[PDB]
């Protein structure tokens, strides 16, 4: 049977979390596909109807500075190292959907927020109240899934089927990160008062949604070069929605704002405080071996920190 194969440097690295799937957007396929037989099996998916859907959801990534088909292939890795390093957690179903719900958890987003899209009043706003983008990729997958010789999961029962696009369709939601605070808070007690049970689907639910934000907000876990590179990326798409928010008559909150630019170290440090490191606390102590999250956050944090020092 034909297995990928990667070089030596990425068929070790691909296994850590803090890989970077490096500059070459060609390779980003067949990284998906050999983290897809490693994670899932050889026979998970037919081989040809997987390359076709993988094609399909990067045609419809669009060309943003970060919302694109990079951070799609970057999100799915951290998943797929999660999955490795928890290898007898998760259900056969969890290891096809999660990998696939990763890669198409920001189809075709536009570089702009829930928000701006409620202020701009887009279409999707009237179409879905809330988690506004996450509703649109989940309907961008199921769209893609229905194109001719694109259903990867043609030989799952109809029981099956309906249960993997249900996990799908949750993980892709769980990141509206206005939805994170509080499945954090929830799953914090959880763990505290000792009543997590994976046993229990609405807990399972919970801890897939953590793993989706732990996954999303993975830039943050990278070496101090990639993380601070990525931040350019990200902030790009922060500055132009600032500049459309101001286009609307709205001053934008300073995170947005480009005139503000003095403000982006400390507002890194809020982000890690209030969110990263909360993230990968909760991660670390439902599933241990994800701590090396956890450590390269903190990593980047005292980075952030130095920046502020004027150490860099
Ligand atoms: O660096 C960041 C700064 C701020 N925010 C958003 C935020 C800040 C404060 C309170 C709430 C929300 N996110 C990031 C970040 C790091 C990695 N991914 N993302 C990210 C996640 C979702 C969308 C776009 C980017
Ligand atoms: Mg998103
Ligand atoms: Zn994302």
């Amino acid at each position: 049977l034909m297995q990928f194969t990667l070089p030596v440097r990425l068929c070790k690295e691909i296994e850590l979390f803090h890989f970077d799937i490096g500059p070459f957007e060609n390779m980003w396929p067949g990284i998906f596909v050999y983290m897809v037989h490693r994670s899932c099996g050889t026979s998970c998916f037919e081989l040809e109807k997987l390359c076709r859907f993988i094609m399909s959801v990067k045609k419809n990534y669009r060309r943003v500075p970060y919302h694109n088909w990079k951070h799609a292939v970057t999100v799915a890795h951290c998943m797929y190292a999660i999955l490795q390093n928890n290898h007898t957690l998760f259900t056969d179903l969890e290891r096809k959907g999660l990998l696939i719900a990763c890669l198409c958890h920001d189809l075709d987003h536009r570089g702009f927020s829930n928000s701006y899209l409620q202020k701009f009043d887009h279409p999707l706003a009237a179409l879905y109240s809330t988690s506004t983008m996450e509703q649109h990729h989940f309907s961008q997958t199921v769209s893609i899934l229905q194109l001719e010789g694109h259903n990867i999961f043609s030989t799952l029962s109809s029981s099956e089927y309906e249960q993997v696009l249900e996990i799908i369709r949750k993980a892709i939601i769980a990141t509206d990160l206005a939805l994170y605070f509080g499945n954090r808070k929830q799953l914090e007690e959880m763990y505290q008062t000792g009543s997590l049970n994976l046993n229990n689907q609405s807990h399972r639910d919970r801890v897939i949604g953590l793993m989706m934000t732990a996954c999303d907000l993975c830039s943050v876990t990278k070496l101090w070069p990639v993380t601070k590179l990525t931040a350019n990326d990200i902030y790009a798409e922060f500055w132009a929605e600032g500049d459309e928010m101001k286009k609307l008559g709205i001053q934008p909150i300073p995170m947005m704002d480009r005139d503000k630019k003095d403000e982006v170290p400390q507002g890194q440090l809020g982000f890690y405080n209030a969110v990263a490191i909360p993230c990968y606390t909760t991660l670390t102590q439902i599933l241990p071996p994800t701590e090396p999250l956890l450590k390269a956050c903190r990593d980047n944090l005292s980075q952030w920190e130095k920046v502020i020092r004027g150490e860099e």
